[PDB]
């Protein structure tokens, strides 16, 4: 039957004799274990050590394996995923579907998990009541036996399939067989851009219910005008017999305090001309002054739902959390609890570099306090329904949670293919209706998804609709078909730019302020995607944030995204390295882009982490005068747990400091007046920077934590003192070949051939080991390189465009290059130009001049041909012979900062480990950049002027020819690149140009200058 | 005290290269002890007679941005004709340019001054690579205007009536003037990006006889 019936290639077979979807159970027989949400006897975890045996298709299966354990088989962990144990390769594409396109079929050759648990249940669980499994997550299809004999069948990798076990088992030991599909007809609403893996890869578990039962509960909060009451709903459903003693009695707690009880016998009311439901009841609760549910302020209750007999004799007790906080859209604005939102948001896929796409809490609590530490207020579970746990820990911590339904149909052509078509509607429809079922008494659930980039289709309108009649206190959103159809009630747009349109036919992406003021357009907008982190990238994000804050109807958005999703692999050494699409010798595959991560797999920061963090600073200061002005962004709660911190310093050098206490209302602003500061001695810029710490510890953050800063410059004094003139003066030493520069222990040596300054000498020790050159390119970032068009690679992609153009073959055509003696210094004089096939791209015109006090000054002029893409950088390179342990620099950091993603940096003097000024993107590219440097100090070097920096043992040709961080190896000596000028990261999206304009090296004509000389 | 700022001398020196003579200057503009800008410059001038102007400033953060970075002098000849190549025919500044179109244009000196009744700053022309005024040629790239009314002068008078031509032409070559704003005219209105911001400034420029 199981075979012949193929019920993974019908889409109009989801499963078979599974139970309805429901609110977390865990049918505890004791009240006070139901209120403290302590662990219940009758809810069993049967995660540990399974039998599992790989199979190339279901047909390969042996029919023994029904009745007993398959001597071959391995015993392994569950959950898991079988790719994580090695049994077959993950799969690493984004749009393309990694089967061919025919639905409802599925390749013959279809990876099969036979899982099995030998398990004992006690006997007192069968002579009463039922008993249940619940599968939490298979992916993506699976068949259950139980003692041979077979049970069932479930689809939808990402929600809980439960069956009822009671007349399958025996007291003692039982085993149950599963035999998982890696593909079905559900794989086609599963086309996620992730890796593509299959197994029992979420809890399993044994429920034991009484035959008279709660089968459903709904807890609804309904709120006056000022929120100072609430009536707390609670329908409650039962199966089983009706008896007139039954009776459910639901009381809340706040804390160890009950609010409020009520008890009633079953029985609604009138519904319709054929009575009502005497199989449900309704409770009604007041609550006067609710402490109120927000992410800032979790504030939570506990209701207890009790069915009992009327003597007082307890069956069951289920319970939930409840948040007393209302979601509505009014006026075009997404409100909770009477006030506009501004989403901090980031999305989140469960991901884990060795366990693949098993969660544990451990790793689900270090991605909250890591999220709530960086000030992100709101999680987008991209893109599907989360482990059960992940809502209880945002319930508890604060945070808003978008619910996603498991249906991407991104491969479809055209997308909407399979949305658009009535006979998909039904595993649709169970996709969002028992997502709905299962999670909507959480607090953190603010919004329902119908699903991700599957166009836009009638099935989006039907269940948009059925969640609206369902649940009419979440909104619905869905980007599908142009982020504003009839489908959403949120303008929500992936990767629209701030002030740039892209006119896309059919699905435009309007620039955000422009989207809003469409002609009839009322609706808030809510980007379900941007800022897309890649790599090097966060390019821009200020400017999202300044548009979030001006426009009352832009509230905010879900950066793409949290995690790298890298997979650990290992080498022949044993040694664990970062695995991205094809290293698993999946083909086709999307390589390097699911790698879009605020953090490295392992949850280490990426640089970009910190300019999201000050970007969605819930506090913003204004300084006039000597009056700092801080207003606060916080709706709810007063700063009852900040101060101020100040500091002004004198180009890195601390003058005065001190600190204030913050009392400021939600919304609020507080002046606090600076003291008279005393005068600085010297020449140099004064900077002021405060920071917002939080002198206590909390449940997401320890004492100390900074939560806001802000710099300003305050006075300037200009040096007008000159220098004490050195009495030594340089010698000029002129060969055929070589300008040579002596003073004292110290040579410059400059190639007469080529122009450049190939030698440096302090007696006998080499500076260099390669000479100082002009450098206008980078080893591209991922921004930089885009996606491959079809016939050929994007013609459009910044480094197509430099590559075309010549930029990485130019070759240094020497024009000039002349000797002088002064008063008191050499002057070297040199002109390049940078030509490819004819063409001239670059012209670099440079002054050396070496004085008595042994120092040299650099003085740089660049011409960049108009019709020539814009350059990377303009700059300078060189090995250095020398490897020194410390870079110490005064500028902006300390971490990597570039032109469109600096405002987290700031100024000081800054001392870091070298390796540290070197970021380790999985995928290798330019890297490390400090912008705003006015001097930097590595061994005996300093260099002085106005630019930009990265300094690390890696070439830019290493850099840039290297595809994985582990292949890379640290060369000879120390790589510096000092830029007068770098081009943008940008990051609105990855597969596009996406540096704006004011960030690309468009001014034709450039200037820089430096001073180099030892310290 | 910008328009009061007096320049104090730093250094002044002379020296021989090759096949040129290079005087290496630099100036302190100061009010009340505070130091506003600072200029450092070189003229390079070689074997073809021409004059090569670089010139590096610096503005003190917390003053207020300048209006322009530039030079002026007044000029001995009164020519009939301003010839350039550069952004025109029309009187053009930074925040309003785009009508103008970068070629040769060559007009009457009397059209190089906008009459505006109350006389001020006028007769900009932006984006300029060379100016031809009598015997003299400027090349670069450079903001200017030219007329027989110094700053001096358009700023001590009310109305436009009451200009007199002065002796010989007064010559602005910038190379950073402001923008002019105009979003209103009873409060700050020219755009940050439109603001002389940047701390550090270069130009050069070239003079020579043609
Ligand atoms: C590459 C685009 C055409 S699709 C683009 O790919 C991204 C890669 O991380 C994400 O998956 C986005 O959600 C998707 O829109
Ligand atoms: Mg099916
Ligand atoms: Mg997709
Ligand atoms: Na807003
Ligand atoms: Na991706
Ligand atoms: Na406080
Ligand atoms: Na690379
Ligand atoms: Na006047």
């Amino acid at each position: 039957v199981v075979l012949q019936r193929r019920d993974w290639e019908n889409p109009g077979v989801t499963q078979l004799n599974r139970l309805a979807a429901h609110p977390p159970f865990a049918s505890w027989r004791n009240s006070e274990e139901a209120r403290t949400d302590r662990p219940s006897q009758q809810l069993r975890s049967l995660n540990g050590e399974w039998r599992f045996a790989w199979f190339p298709a279901p047909e390969a299966v042996p029919e023994s394996w029904l009745e007993c354990d398959l001597p071959e088989a391995d015993t392994v962990v569950v959950p898991s995923n079988w790719q994580m144990h090695g049994y077959d390769a993950p799969i690493y594409t984004n749009v393309t579907y990694p089967i061919t396109v025919n639905p409802p079929f599925v390749p013959t050759e279809n990876p099969t998990g036979c899982y099995s648990l030998t398990f004992n249940v006690d006997e007192s669980w069968l002579q009463e009541g039922q008993t249940r499994i619940i599968f939490d997550g298979v992916n993506s299809a699976f068949h259950l036996w139980c003692n041979g004999r077979w049970v069932g069948y479930g689809q939808d990798s990402r929600l809980p399939s439960e069956f009822d076990l009671s007349a399958f088992l025996r007291a003692g030991e039982n085993r149950l067989a599963v035999m998982v599909l890696r593909w079905s007809d559900g794989s086609y609403l599963e086309d996620q851009d992730m890796w593509r893996m299959s197994g029992i890869f979420r809890d399993v578990s044994l429920l034991h219910k009484p035959t008279t039962q709660i089968s459903d509960f709904h807890v609804a909060t309904r709120f006056n005008d000022d929120f100072s009451r609430a009536v707390l709903e609670a329908e409650v459903q039962m199966c089983g017999e009706l008896r007139d003693y039954l009776r459910v009695t639901v009381s809340l707690w706040q804390g160890e305090t009950q609010v409020a009880s009520g008890t009633a016998p079953f029985g609604g009311e009138i519904i319709d001309e054929r009575g009502g439901y005497a199989d449900r009841v309704t409770l009604r609760l007041n609550v006067e002054n609710p402490k109120l549910w927000s992410a800032e302020i979790p504030n939570l209750y506990r209701a207890v739902v009790e069915l009992h007999t009327a003597d007082g004799t307890l069956i069951e007790a289920e319970a939930c959390d409840v948040g007393f906080r209302e979601v509505r859209i009014e006026n075009g604005l997404l409100l909770l609890n009477g006030k506009p939102l501004l989403i901090r948001g980031v999305n989140r896929h469960e991901h884990h570099p060795l366990h693949g796409q098993v969660m544990d809490e451990q790793t689900m609590v270090q991605d909250i306090l890591l999220m709530k530490q960086n000030n992100f207020n709101a999680v987008r579970c991209s893109h599907y329904p989360n482990h059960p746990l992940w809502y209880t820990l945002c319930d508890r911590y604060g945070l808003y949670v978008v619910d996603e339904a498991n249906i991407e149909t991104h491969g479809m052509v055209p997308m909407n293919r399979l949305t658009d078509d009535p006979r998909w509607l039904p595993a649709m429809s169970e996709r969002v209706t028992r997502m709905v079922q299962r999670d909507r008494n959480h607090p953190s659930v603010i919004i329902w998804s119908l699903g991700n980039e599957s166009g836009h289709g009638a099935n989006h309108d039907a269940l948009y609709r059925w969640i609206k009649s369902v649940d009419p206190s979440r909104p619905v959103q869905y980007e599908g078909g142009g982020a504003d159809t009839t489908a959403t009630d949120i303008i929500c747009p992936m990767y629209a730019r701030v002030d740039e349109d892209q006119p896309f036919p059919a699905v435009p992406k309007w620039s955000i302020k422009k989207w809003l003021s469409l002609p009839g357009e009322t609706r808030p907008l809510i980007l379900c995607e941007y800022a897309h982190a890649m790599g090097n990238s966060l390019g821009g994000f200020a400017k999202y944030w300044q548009a979030f804050r001006q426009y009352p109807r832009l509230q905010g958005g879900f950066v793409w995204d949290w995690v790298d999703q890298s997979l650990i692999k290992y080498d022949e050494n044993g040694n664990p390295w970062s695995a991205y699409g094809g290293d698993f010798g999946d083909t086709p595959n999307d390589r390097q882009f699911c790698m879009n991560g605020l953090v490295f797999a392992d949850r280490t920061p990426h640089p970009a982490l910190t300019e999201a963090k000050h970007q969605q600073q819930f506090f913003q200061f204004r300084l006039s005068g000597q009056t700092i002005e801080v207003t606060s962004e916080y709706l709810f709660r007063h700063s009852d747990n900040e101060l101020l911190h100040w500091m002004v310093a004198l180009d890195g050098k601390p003058l005065a400091s001190g600190e204030v206490p913050l009392d400021v209302a939600p919304q609020g602003k507080q002046l606090i007046e600076l003291p008279e500061l005393p005068q600085p001695e010297s020449a140099g810029q004064l900077w002021l920077t405060v920071r917002v710490v939080q002198p206590n510890a909390t449940a997401w953050s320890e004492a100390g934590h900074i939560s806001a800063w802000q710099q300003w410059r305050l006075a300037e004094n200009l040096s007008v003192t000159l220098p004490a003139a050195s009495h030594a003066i340089p010698h000029l030493t002129t060969s055929e070949m070589d300008f040579c520069i002596e003073l004292g222990n110290k040579r410059w040596q400059f190639n007469r051939q080529s122009g450049f300054l190939s030698q440096m000498w302090i007696g006998d020790k080499k500076q260099l080991l390669t000479p100082l050159r002009d450098q206008f390119t980078r080893a591209p970032l991922d921004n930089d390189i885009g996606v491959a068009e079809a016939t050929r690679i994007d013609p459009n992609a910044w480094v197509e465009r430099w590559k075309a153009a010549g930029h990485y073959q130019a070759e240094a055509a020497l024009l000039q290059c002349t000797a002088d003696t002064l008063a008191d210094a050499v002057l070297i004089t040199t002109a390049h130009a940078w030509q490819h096939q004819g063409k001239t791209l670059f012209i670099s015109r440079k002054t050396y001049r070496i004085d008595g006090s042994g120092q040299m000054a650099i003085t740089v002029d660049v011409e960049v041909a108009s019709d020539t893409p814009h350059p990377a950088r303009i700059g300078l390179n060189c090995q250095l012979a020398q490897v020194a342990e410390r870079v110490n620099w005064l500028g902006l950091g300390p971490q990597e900062n570039y032109p469109d993603r600096l405002t987290a940096a700031c100024f000081d003097r800054w001392d870091l480990p070298l390796s540290d000024m070197y970021t380790p993107y999985v995928f290798p590219s330019e890297n490390g950049l400090r912008c705003g440097t006015r001097e930097l100090n590595y061994g005996p070097h300093q260099w002085r002027g106005d630019f930009q920096f990265n300094i690390s043992r890696y070439s830019q040709q290493q850099l840039m020819e290297t595809s994985h961080r582990h292949l890379l190896h640290a060369e000879e000596g120390t790589w510096l690149n000092i830029d007068g000028f770098h081009m943008g990261i940008g990051g609105d999206d990855s597969w596009s140009p996406s540096v704006s304009a004011e960030f690309q090296l468009s001014a034709g004509r450039y200037h820089y200058q430096l001073v180099w000389c030892q310290k």
